[PDB]
C-alpha cells in the first residue's frame, strides 16, 4: 500500500513527537517516491537535521529546505527540481501535506503541512499525502509561528525515515 512515513521534531531542542504521514502514492508516484526517499535519507541526503523555518499560525508549517534552511533552497532525488505531477488531490483541511514551490514545476524538496484549508492553493502545489497521527505535533509547531513566518522557536527533524 501506500507508504507511512515519519518526522520527529524537537523545539528548542526539546522532543515535541512525531507526525506520521500517509504519502498517496496511488495518486502522485513520482512526488510520494521523493519525500518517501528524503524521509529515509538512503540517496545521501534529506530532512533529517533539518528545519520547519516558515510557520504562520491559522495557515501552514513549511520545512524541508535542507541546504539553505531558509526557503531558497531544497533538491529533489531526481535533480534540483521536478515538474508538477497532477492536481488531483485537494487542500481540503488540517493535516493536507503539499509541496512548495516558486512558481509552476519547481517541486524541490520543500513541504507544507496545512493547518486549515486552504482552496486557494488548489491548482498551483501538489498535494501528496496527509497526518496520520501527530496533529497535536503539527499544532505545537504551528504555535512558534508568526504572521510573516519567523519561528520563535528552533524547530529541528531530528529523525525521520519510513514506516512501512
Amino acid at each position: 500500500g501506500n507508504p507511512l512515513v515519519y518526522l520527529d521534531v524537537d523545539a528548542n531542542g526539546k522532543p515535541l513527537g512525531r507526525v506520521v504521514l500517509e504519502l498517496k502514492a496511488d495518486v502522485v508516484p513520482k512526488t510520494a517516491e521523493n519525500f518517501r526517499a528524503l524521509c529515509t535519507g538512503e540517496k545521501g541526503f534529506g530532512y533529517k537535521g533539518s528545519t520547519f523555518h516558515r510557520v504562520i499560525p491559522s495557515f501552514m508549517c513549511q520545512a524541508g529546505d535542507f541546504t539553505n534552511h531558509n526557503g531558497t533552497g531544497g533538491k529533489s532525488i531526481y535533480g534540483s527540481r521536478f515538474p508538477d505531477e497532477n492536481f488531483t488531490l485537494k487542500h481540503v483541511g488540517p493535516g493536507v501535506l503539499s509541496m512548495a514551490n516558486a512558481g509552476p514545476n519547481t517541486n524541490g524538496s520543500q513541504f507544507f503541512i496545512c493547518t486549515i484549508k486552504t482552496d486557494w492553493l488548489d491548482g498551483k502545489h501538489v498535494v501528496f499525502g496527509h497526518v496520520i497521527e501527530g496533529m497535536d505535533v503539527v499544532k505545537k509547531i504551528e504555535s512558534f509561528g508568526s504572521k510573516s513566518g519567523r519561528t520563535s522557536k528552533k524547530i529541528v527533524i531530528t529523525d525521520c525515515g519510513q514506516l512501512s
